[PDB]
C-alpha cells in the first residue's frame, strides 16, 4: 500500500510535468520552483533540498542552473524567484490547481472529506511509531 | 491533496529508513537494494534510476558504492544481490512488512478497501488525462 501510494505521486507529479512541458524545465527544475514559491522565505539549501527529494550537490547545481536562466536570484546568500520568474510559477500553479480538479472528477465529496482523513490518521499512526 | 499524499509518502519512507539504521545504509542505498529486489531481472540503469527516484549519475554512484560493500554484482553488465545481500533484505522486508501492518492499525478493513479502491480510481484518471 506504500508504495501503491508512493507510485500514484509519481504519476500525478509526471501528468503535471506533462502539462508544463512548453516552460522547457526538467522536472527537479520546476519542482524545485514550486518549492521556493510555496515555503516561507529564506529557506537554506538543506531544507530545500529536503522538500524537493535530492541530494544536496544535485540542488546546488539546480540552483545554479535555474539562476543561469533568470528564475532565482542569489544576491545576499538568500534564494529568491525573480520576476522573469513570478509569471511562470503563475502559470504552473494554475496548471496544478487546474489539474487537481480534472483528477477529482468522480470522487464523491465523500470519499475526498475521507481521503483526507485517513492520510491524517495514517500520518499520525507513523509520527506514533517514531516516538515508540 | 496531491502534496499531501507527497509528503505521507515521504515520512512513511522516513520510518523505514529510521527502523533500519543498524544496517548502516543511506535512504538511498537501501531504496536501491529493495527495488532490485522488487523489479524483475535484469533491469537497466535507466529503468532503476527511475523506480528509484534518482537522477542517472547518482544511481551510477550509488551501485559503486553497494559495489565495494558486497552487496550488489555487476559481473556480466547485469545489476544482481550478492549473497551476503540476501540476508540484509530479508530482514529489511520484514521491517517493511511489520512496519506497514503497524501504520494500518485503528483503520477498519473498510477504509482500506476503500483505499485501495480511491487510489486505482485516482491512477485511472491520471492515465485517463495522459491520453487527453
Amino acid at each position: 500500500l506504500g508504495s501503491d501510494l508512493a507510485r500514484l505521486v509519481r504519476i500525478w507529479r509526471a501528468l503535471i510535468d506533462h502539462r508544463l512541458k512548453p516552460l522547457e524545465l526538467t522536472q527537479t527544475h520546476w519542482v524545485t520552483l514550486h518549492n521556493i514559491h510555496q515555503l516561507p522565505p529564506d529557506q537554506s539549501q538543506i531544507q530545500l533540498a529536503k522538500a524537493i527529494g535530492i541530494e544536496q550537490p544535485s540542488l546546488v547545481r539546480t540552483l545554479d542552473q535555474l539562476e543561469d536562466k533568470g528564475l532565482i536570484s542569489r544576491q545576499t546568500k538568500r534564494i529568491k524567484l525573480t520576476e522573469k520568474a513570478e509569471p511562470l510559477i503563475a502559470e504552473m500553479e494554475e496548471v496544478i490547481h487546474k489539474t487537481r480538479g480534472e483528477i477529482l472528477a468522480g470522487i464523491s465529496s465523500e470519499e475526498i472529506e475521507l481521503l483526507i482523513k485517513l492520510i491524517a490518521k495514517l500520518e499520525h499512526n507513523i509520527m506514533e511509531l517514531h516516538s515508540h
